[PDB]
């Protein structure tokens, strides 16, 4: 047995444009991601799959249905976003010198708060609280994301943008963008606070802007390569999630954190090590000292409108990333991790998914540990999960990692739940729905959900507030030999 | 949703020799089986895989566990055996002409009964009442086997038949072994009928005789290849099956039965038709037209005391046998069937067990039916499942067979349960540990159980006499692409 | 047997970025090519490899090596470029009596005099080295087919990073019909310099690949790699006057052969339903391009030009593998899990093994391709490539025999196909793969260049020595079995 | 560039059950190893794979063909058998002074007048048929290795099925002195009849193969398959002093070299903690036998034999690959999942791609089993066998060139080793197997008894033609890339 915390919630994370769509009426067409995946050019590229969301789960209607499984999982945490297009559809008045570079602060209050107030969509508004309602009466701790990746249109053409075109809405390469996005969360928070339990800002920035303007054959939008549009995105990023804390905090009590794409970084050879540091300086450390610390480069400097916001850290884990030293640094090395063949065996002889993901459930333990050791700042496992269709892997991913995370605790690091990716597949992006994370199997045609083995094992999980002895032996890899290679 | 009859019984089926050593004090050397798997030339040539059955799983010492599994898993019956060897270590007194080929008539009463019984082990009775008494307070409905393979070595050297020396103990090739068996199986129905509920003779004669006989690469006793005594034994088995059906019958007015190990014979091309039905009449039809309907080859007759020897069939199935006609005759084809290599797919693309048995659940369809529609029997599947230490095909291949025993009982034919091979790993035969069946994992070192997440979706189907709408997915086959080709 | 004509001819095909870099002093850092590779965000971006081209096979440096090789293996002609950034590595005058703002070019005017004026611009060691490596080619008995463009443009012409950022101020390659005038210029002064050493020449190679990835299929990493379906089509534009003009050009210079190569897939029906999307990919992807170039036929409205129609007098087929297509309610898809969309050392959804580079085994397309070509124009070809990425040689022996095999079939049902060109002699750059596939008969080692015969080397000069798929190499027509090989 | 020295051959070998059947007239009924395989039982068993020899490649009557290849092919020496059964196909006189029930045979007496007696009932079409065979070998300017027996014994000599089936009553092989007696009497008989067409002989290919498979490992379908340590310890108590016996009796006829051909495995430790597990599996695999036929040394006690010992001119190395051991409490286990314990198209335990019949690709092993033969003996050998079942030719090119490279390794550590002779030049019936294991340079189509090259036969032209691994095919001397295999 591996028991937890009587404290400890089990549960499970979602995105709103990636389960919301499928049921008619859901449809909400003014995102730039809703854009980005209908585009004739982006579909004739292969940068994105031609699955389009609107077929999706159908969780805007089918809401019940989700929680009525998950309360039958046993689980007793949700994380979700609400989607800021479904809100505000339609641009707001100018409100400020975009010009500047630094946002310190944006001024919210009562009166404004009743102003915007008259521009949000009243529907939307009152189906999300439906959702949540329907959600808080399941008895499930509720954290509230403010952001997981479409913006609204109006504040983001990404197709002009992947043109090389600047002169429209220019999503985060626009502090007009940071200052709607801590006025956005400032709203929301005002209109769900009595239901809502603890906060994140945004989910995964780092790939938002690392995708978004350097890993471009990822087909996220705006697809525009360049090096300092990527930084300036998180810069401008890193200052939003500044201003919507403070936001937040404004009209609300509650815990405001994070949710950030965490990668293990591993040593090749014993010679590497230092090489693992500055893989960690330079994908982790830089971010979050940035907004618990203070301290940015714009120069190397500390802004006092960015420390300390920030309570609590969401890790989301699904694989390592091996590195190597170089004359000019350090490289990650294809093969491992995140870049292996699909449903094959990564070059240290570990399994790797339908994404092509490497089985290593260590790197779970080693970023919880390593947060904690630096910042003392409580977490959650905001996702962690496998796309497994046939759910070979998945019972064994599920439980390993589960034990990771006991392994972390045991070592004194405050993790306070574990939330797994996900509840039900859903749209995986520019990947469509091919990838297949549920718990629960989605029957597209129908919306119909089914219990994959692995839900089993969850509840099991779930229910006890432990491994239990029956399915202890789940923590170990999946054998390979029946595996494809 | 696919609901059984209020009536019908989820449960399993597992084998002495195979589940009950492996506790200190468990023991029984006294098996043809257990000299065969310790001969150093067996070993040395291969026929048996090194393995010995006295490391097994310990059913005789930890049956409390496994029945306390079973019942949490809502299982209503089981199917065991007794073997003959713990009962009866030591020769009897010889008792009868041993050069007559027929054996129409063995005469026991109630004295001869008492005599036996001074021979008995008591210790061995005892035990096997307690296990059986154990297995009644949980509910479960009993099906006693007498027969699973193993005779007392005081019936059966196998080693010096393998030789060729036919001086000593030769099994079935002597009617002195049909005569004890029908004693044998008399005498258990009367110390034992308080507690079961129905009988079976044996298991899988078609398969002692076959690979002791012809099969000989299987590595089964005594593997002396001879056409000429395949046949004897076989014929003996059958006069032993209707003696014993005599035999209990005279102290016990409950059901006595058989169990067959069937194949689903199936056309290679739409001309083969006839071929299937001569694989029929060869390996099915010849052996229960004998002890149903009397009929047998000795020339072609009516033996009256072997005519309706037989209330019940059990089905054994695991996989189909693909054959093509010929010149000759038909014959079986390698790459489907049981015929495949290990972890891969058959020839028609459908996967392969660790065992590399063919995924084929329509074949269990097709031979209820075919039973059903011959003879109006009623059955029982009293074996099914797949070896599959990784779990990755379990869950398809039981949710899927159990929704073809649907479909029997839909077109009509009497289906009253169906037992799983098997609860847990257990020692199977020539091939050892290596072919792990349990719906719960085997830990030989510490004989700890289980549960695979196929346990949780059998728990699922057996407390709700049903497939359920959430695992109905499972109905289909495993997803080759990730798996080994 | 299967015994070819005896005019007939085996050889091979090879690109100057491909090959000639490696050895000492022949570094060409002056295309858009070179500067595409080895930028730090297409790097950073997996667009690229991050394998550089300097660190070749050294074709420039070895090139007596790779003919003594060739001829040893009984090759009887070749198909080689001239690297226009070579020979122009410096901007050429802004010129006369050219509008850059006419969408047509219908003529440039090239005489003796404007020669003389381009010579003296033309680096001379360059020239001169190219004419010894031509002269040697020639001293082997090849028959030499010269091709003008495979690619790469001269950085003056192009700069492709400042296109990918959006940028259209500056050289802007296929874009620009200053490209297309210089190149007009440039394949008249090549065939000035050096018809007395060329059989026949090709203007380009496979222009539909150089449209088709750059401005449409971006994940290919080729450059400047700016999606636009309108800049696609003006790309291509382009390139079909690019080879009018430059046929013209050489026609002024010489009499002889003037063609085109092109990259050629065989469109193949999923169903019997599927019959008609055929014959639309095969519209889309061929005949509109061939139509332009033979018979004018173009869409600017669909319009005959005079200046375009009969400017072709063979085609190069570069055959690799088939596509499949479907029908649908807007016209046609192509499937993925067939053709060059497959897994890599694999087997396609209809169990055929994949190279490599996850291109599906198929050579029947051959034949379908090259008697399609001679029904509908009735102008003889050269198999100007054929070949497969495979480093173990593990299929090309059978991707070979087969291959040559259709051509057989397709010469024995009457078109007229002259050689076979397999691609390629030794390993060379992959473009955006880099080193990594390896197409070679040859092996090379890029530590010391030296190259190794693999298996199929013995294979083809089997072949070439004899005119012949001999009848003891005969069972090699046949698809690699698959058991073996990783699925 | 890996060079022999000028004396150095390279040839092949082949058996005539394996071999010779397949033309018309060509039929040899008369074995134990026929009727084995023709056996209902063991058919019905999958003892054996149903195949039958008679449908095989057809030496017999298409040995020039055969012999034409290898010319081609540069080869310079063969090994072949004469069939026993063919020879003397029904049973000679009980012989004179011989007594059945003495254990030892110490002595043979044959002498002018007992050959030409032998020669009565010799059957006449048959020794000229292999004199045309053996002398358009001799014509193709081959090198000559005749061996006595390569394990099809006369039917009059052993019935296999009734041993298998526990009746030791009839003709019982090599658990009958008797047969002893009669192999020395035919090896001295061919030697007087075929000594001028001779250069070396081989009295017995894989004696321990014989009785090992046949009396142990009983799933290998090996007649008479019955399972037995003690009589497959008195099978190869014959048959050693059956080669000794051999021996003499070649030496009485002839003043040549008479060696014999054993079946090697390199015995590898599992970890660096098992080197004496090694030694154990080398004394008993290998050492026991030789140094009986060598040294005199037998167990009967622990003996020496005055009429074994020195009974040896030459070894003749079988190798294929490799048996990983670790040391046990009792002594030491072979562990399956390398060597010949591996699936089929697949890789080993440690990462070895395997053959079409599961065998791992070990070639460090040949050099192991040569130097450590060398080192005992000091008698000189020839490379009898090495090859792979491989139909698809994906791993044979680097099989060949590898193990070849481990011979020159070998003779330049100082070992005499004279010859190469690759398993096989044509694909050929396996035992057991069938015609599914296909060894061949050459490919056997079965149903014309056509020979095709396999693109390794090009290599192996390459090699011996100049009696080197060349520059060009040095490539070739590396383990087959596992990934595009199957695993």
């Amino acid at each position: 047995m591996y028991s937890f915390p009587n404290s400890f919630r089990f549960g499970w994370s979602q995105a709103g444009f990636q389960s919301e769509m499928g049921t008619p009426g859901s449809e909400d067409p003014n995102t730039d991601w809703y854009k980005w995946v209908h585009d004739p050019e982006n579909m004739a590229a292969g940068l994105v799959s031609g699955d389009l969301p609107e077929n999706g789960p159908g969780y805007w209607g089918n809401y019940k249905t989700f929680h009525d499984n998950a309360q039958k999982m046993g689980l007793k945490i949700a994380r979700l976003n609400v989607e800021w297009s479904r809100i505000f559809p339609n641009p707001l008045p100018r409100p400020f010198d975009e010009s500047k570079q630094d946002v310190t602060e944006v001024e919210i209050n009562e009166n404004e708060l009743k102003r915007l107030d008259e521009y949000a969509n009243k529907d939307a508004l009152n189906h999300y609280r439906e959702i949540f309602k329907d959600l808080k009466s399941r008895g499930l701790y509720f954290i509230l994301n403010m952001y997981h990746w479409p913006l609204p249109l109006w504040l983001h053409d990404p197709i002009r943008v992947r043109r090389g075109d600047f002169t429209g809405p220019s999503g985060w390469l626009s502090t007009r963008t940071v200052y709607e996005f801590a006025r956005f969360s400032a709203y929301i928070a005002w209109k769900f606070d009595d239901l809502v339990d603890e906060y994140s800002t945004m989910n995964e920035p780092n790939v938002v802007g690392g995708l978004g303007y350097v890993g471009v054959k990822s087909g996220f939008p705006p697809g525009y390569l360049s090096f300092e549009l990527s930084r300036r995105a998180m810069y401008n990023i890193i200052q939003a999630h500044a201003r919507a804390y403070d936001g937040i905090k404004s009209v609300s009590k509650k815990p405001v954190g994070i949710i950030y794409a965490n990668s293990s970084f591993q040593p090749l050879t014993d010679k590497d090590m230092e090489a693992v540091e500055m893989a960690e300086n330079d994908n982790r450390w830089w971010f979050f000292d940035a907004i618990i610390r203070g301290e940015i480069t714009r120069e190397k400097i500390v802004r006092d409108d960015l420390k300390g916001r920030l309570d609590w850290i969401g890790v989301n884990y699904y694989t390592r990333t091996v590195v190597k030293r170089t004359e000019k640094g350090y490289v990650s090395l294809g093969g491992y991790g995140h870049g292996c063949e699909r449903n094959s065996v990564s070059l240290a002889g570990l399994p790797t998914s339908d994404f092509g993901w490497e089985f290593f459930p260590e790197g779970l333990y080693d970023v919880l540990t390593k947060y904690w050791n630096r910042y003392h700042l409580y977490m959650y496992v905001t996702e962690n999960g496998i796309a497994d269709d046939a759910d070979y892997q998945r019972p064994y991913y599920l439980v390993s990692h589960v034990y990771q995370v006991h392994r972390a605790i045991n070592s004194g690091a405050d993790v306070r739940g574990y939330l797994h990716w996900s509840l039900a597949d859903n749209y995986e992006w520019a990947s469509g729905f091919s990838m297949r994370f549920g718990l629960l199997k989605v029957d597209y045609n129908t919306k119909r959900l089914y219990w994959r083995p692995s839900a089993l094992v969850y509840r099991e999980i779930a229910t006890n507030g432990a491994i239990t002895d029956e399915i202890e032996h789940l923590n170990s890899v999946p054998p390979v030999k029946p595996l494809r290679h």
